[PDB]
């Protein structure tokens, strides 16, 4: 009934809509392969503020739920969908940490790493605590995938590159079962909105987060960041064809959890040109760029113009 | 009861009994590593034109069972089993594009890139087709390995190295799927005729096209050509080994969709001596090679009379 | 009733605690990165002899109660769960095999390829025979993952490096459906005595084994051996993370068979400090070195001292 109590953790996926995106406005800052365009960095200072302005009301108005009502808190948390939505914060803040804007840091020939442990002490201990509660058959809803590919980039561009190592093995080694295991029940059409949004998207945005911490911790793009990026392209292909237009679609909040898979895989392709000079590669990864920020802007208008003017954006009593 | 109506697809795999062969007496007439053996390279222009002309012929006639009989036609498409044959034409038209005689061309540097796009327009239709018809649990009967490796050879061969890695990663997808589902219930003795011949022949032999595949991408045969081939040699040792020799067996026209891994398993050690040089490789090659042969050539001449003199080749009423 | 019927498989185990062992006391006579210690070469004398006499005698003991209780024997093979300890006399014989002493062979330049072919006979035929019999749905208690890369290792010690490739390969196969089915289901605390020694040991031990067999046969330090490594220190970490100390735990015989993996985990890392010369790799390696023998040697004395004293070890009329 009250506004605390009413107030779903999907809006943590908020942020991924727009703190990812803070990372490829970076990129197209300073990629040797698209000087073409005169993309000056200051599109990058009014991104990561934003970002960051986002992520500190949701926290705070998350903290305040946790301190007032903690039964709702204890039945969010022993659901079967509703776990994977614990482990945003700390990738909303990695990908933040990997974005600093340049201006703060003249010379950042690397960070310090305190934020890295301070980033990856709750994160394992949450992941193995809820591995472990769990395992005391479908073990794709209790298990992290995307956060060892950035943890791995964030510990490389820390300096210690042997670290990353160590997350880049983990995350291969939950994935590997997740892929297996989901794949011979991927979801149809006219399923999106149907209470599977913490799942299917970091499914098929962490083949794509493999090529950059692969190509960062090694420097190199060998054949192993050739491949996870087109088993992603092949997936991103299949949702293209796959889905029904005919039928259409209605809006929804939710929505705002699918946006971070096509962001995070044109930054893969933005770092992929790097490798390969030619027009295809270039023009591949500028058209995914542009319909990635179009749908990122015209959603971030719609859900705008659908919270102020009608009152129904938040359910009640779910 | 008429011709027509009782005619089973299975005859497709016939062809694929003929053009791989017409691969190997190809390597055969141009590996540097066997050239001991004087063989001629007119052996490879009598095998390429009866591949085609049998091809022409299978398809001439399916075509009038299709233009006459729509039923039978959908009813075997909605079948459990019946559809992994409905990717064979595509293969074996791609098999005999490889292994274009030298005579035709006489300075083969590229083929042309027409004959890429217009075997892989419909083969990528059919297969996202299928794929979404049966999403909507035991997926292996409904999704295509062998393909991705001929055409990754093809658009090697074509001149496009770059596209041919995108073919490579689907299919690896889709055989590590296929292999950790299948490998748990094999299929026993006394159960190769048993309605499972589109099965489990494309899963003994696409481990063979990969090795080969990824050796024209590459052009050096690094580990990664030499892990796929000895997986696919050690499943063609288990069925050797537990075979039952004792019990027997009876003639059946079924039998000519079994040739095709021993065939295509040949030229991997044809272009695995290649790399190695050594006594023990060429040995167990040509004796591949004369085993594959042989049995190709007894099955032609048992299938052809058992075909005229007796008129009991073809089931009525299926 | 008797001494001869009432005799545990588990015994076999035994041998695995002390014969590993035998190869790290060679190892740190060896390693180039630790030679900061004095470790003499006479520790290794001292050892190797009395894991071959705890050899003679169980199987002398066991071929006593296979002459006599036949009935006995084809019990205990048709079994859901008894089946893994009939591959441990191969695998204890190798690990002798690998850990000859320096004063038996001055120049050890190649041992004797009889050795190997006398090991790999009856392990590939007992490992063709079993799965045979089983496949005729949890296929983790009648695969052979182990085995190979120690076969691997032996072959390159001889002197077959392409024959070592192929045993990785059926290695690899065999442990990635085992890792798929297995980790689902993954047993839980207050479980270890459960009835599942023969099984969870060798699925956290097989990880490191590839890391040493890689690494002997192509002999440089590459990414393939620096993530099997990881993902057993992973799986280590998780185990001694997600133990139960409060509850505590009660001493049992079939606790030998835990010691095999954390004994052959330090000589992977012992064998990791040669690459990657740094303080923390030799500190991990030496800790890990350390809580092995001290667990080793605890374990020795108290199944010592639980033996002869008291003569409740052996169950009777299982
Ligand atoms: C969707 C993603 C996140 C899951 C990971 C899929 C893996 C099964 C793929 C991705 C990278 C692939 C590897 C990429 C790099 C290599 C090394 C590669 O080396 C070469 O490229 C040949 C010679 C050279 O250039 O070094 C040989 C194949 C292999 C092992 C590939 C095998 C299959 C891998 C491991
Ligand atoms: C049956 C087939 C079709 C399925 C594919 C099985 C894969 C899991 C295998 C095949 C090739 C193997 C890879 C082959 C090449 C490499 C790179 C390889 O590089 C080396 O050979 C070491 C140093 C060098 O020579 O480069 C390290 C292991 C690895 C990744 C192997 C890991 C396991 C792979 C990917
Ligand atoms: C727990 C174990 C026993 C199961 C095996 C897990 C594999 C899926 C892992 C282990 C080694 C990994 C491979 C290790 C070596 C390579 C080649 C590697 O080459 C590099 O290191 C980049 C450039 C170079 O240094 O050669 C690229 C990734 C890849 C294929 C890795 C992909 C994933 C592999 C095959
Ligand atoms: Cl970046
Ligand atoms: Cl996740
Ligand atoms: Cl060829
Ligand atoms: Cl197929
Ligand atoms: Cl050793
Ligand atoms: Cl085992």
């Amino acid at each position: 009934w009250p506004f605390l109590l009413r107030f779903p953790i999907g809006c943590f996926g908020i942020c991924l809509g727009l703190s990812s995106q803070a990372v490829l406005w970076l990129a197209l800052a300073k990629s040797p392969a698209t000087n073409f365009l005169h993309i000056t960095p200051l599109i990058n200072l009014v991104v990561w503020l934003f970002s960051l302005v986002v992520l500190v009301s949701v926290s705070f108005t998350y903290i305040l739920k946790c301190i007032f009502y903690f039964e709702a808190v204890k039945r969010e948390y022993f659901h079967p969908v509703r776990v994977n939505f614990f482990f945003a914060p700390w990738v909303v803040c990695m990908f933040l940490a990997i974005s600093v804007p340049p201006m703060f840091s003249p010379n950042r020939k690397y960070l310090h790493p305190a934020i890295w442990c301070v980033f990856m002490g709750p994160y394992f201990f949450l992941e193995l605590k809820i591995y472990g509660q769990w395992l005391s058959a479908n073990p794709s809803s209790h298990l992290s995938v995307v956060g060892n590919f950035v943890g791995a980039i964030l510990a490389s561009k820390v300096g210690w590159d042997e670290v990353a190592k160590f997350l880049w093995a983990v995350g291969f080694a939950h994935y590997l079962v997740v892929f297996v295991t989901l794949y011979q029940r991927l979801p149809t059409s006219e399923a999106l909105p149907k209470e599977l949004h913490p799942v299917y998207s970091m499914f098929i945005a962490a083949p794509s987060a493999a090529s950059i911490a692969w190509n960062t911790i090694y420097g190199q793009f060998d054949g192993c960041s050739r491949t996870c990026f087109f088993i992603a392209l092949f997936l991103y292909i299949s949702l293209v064809a796959r889905i029904n237009f005919f039928t259409g679609f209605k809006f929804s909040v939710a929505w705002w959890s699918y946006t971070f898979p096509m962001t995070t895989a044109s930054v893969a392709t933005i770092k992929y040109a790097e490798a390969v000079p030619g027009y295809p590669s270039r023009a591949l990864a500028l058209t995914l760029s542009f319909i990635s920020t179009a749908m990122v802007c015209v959603l971030f208008v719609s859900t705008l113009l659908h919270a102020f003017v009608w009152q129904t954006l938040f359910p009640n009593d779910l």
